[PDB]
Parts: structure tokens; sequence; C-alpha cells
């Protein structure tokens, strides 16, 4: 019943195997003759062990600015901080003469150094294909009431959590009295890096990531290409001004436009977009209560029939009888004399499971276009509801 | 002497005596002007400033969001409403979300969702207007003759020093007269934004085009606030049935800075803007310019080289000498010679009438010469105690 309400909802009809395409945000209702209806959804795709590859500085700070200068023919300018790896330096040639303290007129050497510090960095992580995990949720059309309409699936036969990984593509899901469903999925269909910048994530190309013009370190940190976040403007003969370029967060963000965005789930990456092809084994799937007799007593609508986005109807009824467990007489009819079924049920084998009076139950129907009637129960006491589709 | 050391240095000579000389003053450039029976003067356009810049528009480049809230309705329960959706400090997004019996709705279909966030600017950039009349050109004047080495780069005390002068030229006042104490005076008649704006962002300044400035895709407000186009820095992302995520785009300082590459960069000088690049055509009046110290006698005592004679980029030779005598103020005997017996002058001086201005012993003085090609001798002083320096020009 988990697909009921989902916009991107598909319907597959089957018989030993049914092929199903599971997409993120999507849900598949699977039907097969003499088998219960099952809702299947790819709920999350996660990657578990992302190793840091390279981080890039997008906001830097500079301090301890100093200079050294030489006169023409006096050789290269020298600062002791030009061997400190935390410093960024620029070596230039400046016009010198009697006006600024040289015996000769010509180009002298100038060196300017600044202590570079990163304020904010973005980290790129590796994705190993084996480290992908697909979580699939299963939910049978088991005649649940609205008070049964995600947690506690291990103790509820109608629900199951399946874990699919590239190494373990096959799984078997027990559904209590419904028997079991087998799943054999192909990940494959679902050059990249996992990028994080200020609690924002993306899946970026390898070539693009490596050619980012910002200071970087591999895997206290040593920044390679600090020159990218600084600017050395010539100011005087014995001094050169050095200034930080300012935060590149916005520029990087707009460069990432169109690129695939991702999310986090603790220390694990979550793929918002994914596709998974599964082959479902139907041999062990079984309808509960084929031995049940048709319910003989009166039904009453608890909830007003409501149309889903796909034009199907959800119906909730209450049952006055004590002859439970029994089959729910349910159909749609165009004429109330003949009562030949029109449309079809989505819920295979709708049942009142309890032997108690005034018990609730929910079912889903696929009405024909135009006017028809929802019909619950048998004989004189049968309840009717006018319906219109499109 | 202020042109000595300048790479972009020009030399202009005046006619037989002469009354006027035309000069082109560029930023970073310097002009040495010479004329017969007149002292040599160095003239430089030192700064161009703009005085009364009115703010036109400010753009937000770093924003912050707070007070994030949502409202969601079931299908047929109408439109989602927050009271902040009409508050001008807020940025909102109205969307449709999947609803049903699992979401508390009696019906299955799309329900209205509204998300709103209070927008605040952290950092903004301001664009200012430049009125053509509000331009000011500062010209520095330096006379050759008295000054030693230490005065090539100084600009402290020109108000009390006859050798130096500050001239202020504006579009409304293009003519100025500069008094040079005993050197008389020099007259200046110079010839000095319709599509340009002055931009300021985090103590960094530039001159930007009008069309470029107005088409900047960032939140803005006119004058010196209500932010128009807050959406430029706010991203809405759908997250759930009753909630949607809203996030700030992050600082655009870097992106704006790289977009400004190639564009003309500017500077500030207090509350006034400073144009790093400029050009000024001046006509100089030479009639009132006079050679101070023609009455001076030739220095009789010994000279000694303080600085070794050095060739400038243009092949001139700067000489700095110290003077042992107390008979100051006096004329420095200075020339170049090819032979030390005959001593007939060769080349010429750049510094017209070099002098020892002080009556004190061991005073310094600097002069500039224009040597002939090949070998020559720099001769300073008279008689037996005269000092010589061999020189070669190629
Ligand atoms: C920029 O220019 C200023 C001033 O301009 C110039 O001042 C003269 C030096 C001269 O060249 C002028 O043509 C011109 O206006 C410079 O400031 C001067 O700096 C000097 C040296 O630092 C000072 O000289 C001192 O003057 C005192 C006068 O009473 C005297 O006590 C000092 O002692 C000297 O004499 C005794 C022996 O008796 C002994 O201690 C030493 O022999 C010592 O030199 C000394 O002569 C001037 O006072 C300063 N003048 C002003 C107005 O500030 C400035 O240094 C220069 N800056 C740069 C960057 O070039
Ligand atoms: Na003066």
């Amino acid at each position: 019943i988990r697909c009921i309400g989902v916009s991107n909802r598909d319907f597959v009809e089957g018989g030993t195997w049914v092929d199903v395409v599971l997409e993120h945000g999507g849900c598949v209702t699977v039907m097969a003759q003499d088998k219960p209806t099952v809702d299947i959804e790819l709920v999350t795709t996660t990657v578990s062990n992302m190793a840091e590859v390279r981080s890039y500085c997008y906001e830097a700070s500079i301090s301890d600015m100093a200079s050294d200068s030489r006169c023409p023919t006096q050789g290269e300018a020298y600062l002791d901080k030009q061997s400190d790896t935390q410093y960024v330096c620029k070596r230039t040639l400046v016009d010198r003469g009697w006006g600024n303290g040289c015996g000769l007129f010509g180009k002298g050497s100038l060196v300017t150094c600044a202590k570079f510090a990163c304020s904010k960095k973005m980290t790129g992580k590796s994705i190993q294909p084996e480290n992908l995990e697909y979580r699939i949720m299963l939910s049978v059309h088991g005649s649940q009431h609205s008070g049964m309409i995600d947690t506690g699936h291990e103790t509820d036969e109608n629900r199951a959590k399946v874990e699919i990984t590239p190494n373990s593509p096959r799984a078997e899901a027990t559904l209590g009295g419904f028997g079991s469903l087998g799943l054999d999925c192909e990940p494959r269909t679902g050059d990249l890096y996992y990028l994080t910048m200020n609690n924002k994530h993306w899946l970026v190309h390898k070539e693009w990531f490596h050619d980012i013009p910002l200071p970087w370190h591999a895997g206290t940190p040593h920044w390679n290409n600090k020159e990218a976040l600084v600017e050395f403007k010539d100011a005087h003969a014995k001094r050169q001004t050095v200034v930080v370029l300012g935060s590149q967060e916005g520029a990087v963000h707009t460069a990432l436009a169109g690129a695939l965005e991702a999310e986090m789930d603790g220390a694990k990456g979550r793929l918002s977009s994914g596709h998974l092809k599964c082959r479902l084994k139907m041999d062990k799937l079984r309808l509960k209560g084929v031995s049940y007799s048709l319910c003989t007593a009166a039904f009453t609508f608890t909830k007003i029939p409501a149309e889903t986005l796909h034009g199907t109807v959800t119906v909730e009824v209450q049952y006055a009888g004590t002859d439970g467990p029994c089959k729910v007489p349910a159909q749609m009819a165009v004429d109330m004399q003949t009562l030949t079924p029109v449309g079809r049920l989505i819920t295979a084998n709708p049942v009142i499971t309890e032997s108690t009076e005034n018990s609730k139950m929910m079912l889903e129907l696929d009405p024909p276009f135009g006017d028809s009637y929802i019909v619950i129960g048998v004989g004189e006491k049968k309840i009717t509801h006018h319906w219109h589709r499109s």
C-alpha cells in the first residue's frame, strides 16, 4: 500500500518472474493473477566509504607580510620566509635609482611573502562501485485499515526491508502468510567525485575537479598553488602589496550549475537520483485466505472513496459481521440490475481478517472512465457509491 | 630633479629664449623642460582625483537567511499562507506537493506549500557617479640646480621650499601660476564618466561601465534597505510535504572580482576617488621664469664625489658632490672634457646653473649632464683641486 499517494507511480502486471524498474521518488505496484498485489520502492542509494582525494581552499586569509629588495647588480632579494611552506611569495623586478637608494639606475630584485591560511575549504571524495547500497521497501495490499496506513517492518508481515549491494544482488523477502518474494537486481544502470562545500554536495567529473584553479592539498596542511587565492599588486621599489582574492563559494556554486546534486546520511553519501532493474521471483508468493468464504453481513463506508492521481479509488469499509475471516465482495458496476463487473481491483483478494464485529479494512480499485458505482457487500444490504473518472 | 629615475621621462627644449612650451603629462610619466637662460624644471602629473561621488546603487554579494517557515495545505483546502509572504524583508517560494491518506489529507492530489526566509545582507558593493567638473589634477614641479639626491623622492615641505611646487588644475580652473621663490614663476594652462561608475567592494575600487553595472545579477537597492531581486542569492530546494529547504548562495566577492579582470582599477584618497590612469596637455609660460644665482661667484674651494656618477635609462649622468668651502652661495664649475690640457667643453648640462646654495662647509649638491658619445671626463671644480671622473657613453 506504500505506492498509494505517490505521483511517479507505475503499475506492472504479470508466472514465475516479473521485471521491475525502480527509480528514486518512484514506486511500482505489481499485480499477478492468484498472487497478492505488492508495492515496491527504491527508498535510498548510499555510498559507504568515501576516501578524501583532494581539498581546495575557496576562502583564505593572509598575515605577516614582509619584503626584501636589492639594487641593480646586487643579485636576488631574499627572505627567510621564502622557505617556509606556509608562505606565498612573489619575486619581481623594480625600477631603482638614486631616488630610492641605489648607486645605479636599472632593475633591482624584489621579493614579497605573506603567511597563507585557509578559512574555508571544499573536499572531493572517491566513490568505489562496490560501496553502493540500495534499500528497497516492500508493502503488500494485505487489506490494512487506515490505522495500519515505515518502522516495524520486521514484526509486520505486510512490510519488508531489502538491502541490495553490487556484491549481493539477490535477496529473498519473507512476507509471513504471503510466503516470500525473491529479488535479483542489476545496479550497473544506476569518472565521478563526491564534492562537499559548506554542507552542499555534488557528483562532479574527475577532469573538472582536477582542473579547479584554487589552492589544494592531498588526502598542518600544505597548500599547493596558494597563488590562486592571492594577488600581488606592485606598489613601490622596496614594497609590493599583497591581498587575498576573497571567497570563491559563489563562483564555484555557479560553475556547478546543471551538475548532479547529492545529499548526506550521516558519514555516508546519498544518491538522490538512481535507477535499479530488478527481476522478481513470484513462485513463493501466495495469497492468504483462498479458503475464505464471501462475507455475508453488511458493510458501511468509514472513509469517503477518494481518487488517486492515477484515477484509482481507495475505499475504507467497516464490517458488522462475526463470520471473519472472510472475502470482501468488491467491484464496480455500470448497472445495478445486471451488476457485471466494470474496471478491476488493484487489491487482489480483499479480506475482513478478524472474527470480531465492526472491524475496518481498506481496498483500491481501478474504475472505468465516466460514471460507475463502487459496490461493497452482497444482497439487499450491499452499499453503493457513485463514482466518476475524468 | 623629480624626473631623475623615471623610466617614462620626456625632455622638452624651448626656442631662442622663448615665451611658451607645450607639454604632455601622463600618470607615471615625467617631463624635464629646458630653455636657454632659464632654469631646468621637472613637471609631473602626480594624481587625478574625483571629489563628490554620489551613490547610485548597492548590490548584495553576501547574504544571510533566518526565520525559515512553512505552511502546507491539502488538495481543495486552498492556497498555503504565511503572514511573512507579504513582508518585504522575506523571500518566498510557492510549490505543489503530493498529498494523501498517509499525509493527513482526505484527498489524494497536489497540495499547496509556501516557504519563506528573512533575507539579510552581510556585505554589499556600492556604485558611485562621477561628474566631469569634479576632477582635480595635481601637478608637482621640481627645479634643477640646488638640490641633492635626497630630494628626487620627497614631497614634504614644498610650501616652504622654493625648488618645489604643487599646482592644482581643475576643468573650471585650467590656468595656474606657480611661484618658485628666487626662480620667479611658471604659468600653466592645461586641457583636461558619462558611461562610467566608481565601484567599491571590500576596500577595493574600480571604474566600470554603466551598462555592465546595471546588468549585475545580484540583489540591489538604489541610493544609501529594501533588497530588489533577493532571489539572486536564495535557492529553494523541495525536501518534504510540509517543508521545503531554503539556502543562501554564498559570497560572490571572488566571482565579481574575476568578472572585473581587465577592467580599469582605481584607488581611494580619503573620501575622494583616485584615477590611476590619465593624460593632461599643458602650455607653460616661460617669461617669468628666472635663473636664481647669476650674481653668484664661482666656487673657489675643493669638491669631492659623494656618489659615483651614474647613467640614467636615457644616458644622462647624475653627479653628487660635497663642498669643503664656506664661500656659499656659489656657482659649481661643471663641464665635460675630451682632453685635460685644453678642457674645451663637450656635451652639455641638463641642470642649468649648478650652485652650492649654503654658506656652510661640507654641503652636498646634485647635477645632471648629457655626455657626448664615446669617452669623456666629468670635471667638477677649478684649478689644481679639480675632481675628474672618466666616462664612456655607448
Ligand atoms: C625630505 O625633505 C626634508 C626637508 O627638505 C630639505 O631639507 C634640507 C635637508 C635641504 O635638502 C632642503 O633643500 C630641503 O628643504 C628632509 O628633512 C630634513 O632632514 C634633514 C636630515 O635628516 C634635517 O637636517 C637637520 O637639520 C637640523 C637643523 O637645525 C640639524 O640639527 C641636523 O644636524 C646636522 O648637523 C650636525 C652638525 O652641526 C650633525 O648632527 C649632522 O651634521 C646633522 O646632519 C640636520 O642637519 C632637516 O632638519 C630636515 N628638514 C625638515 C624641514 O624636516 C627629509 O629628510 C627628506 N626626506 C626624504 C624621504 O628624502
Ligand atoms: Na615653492
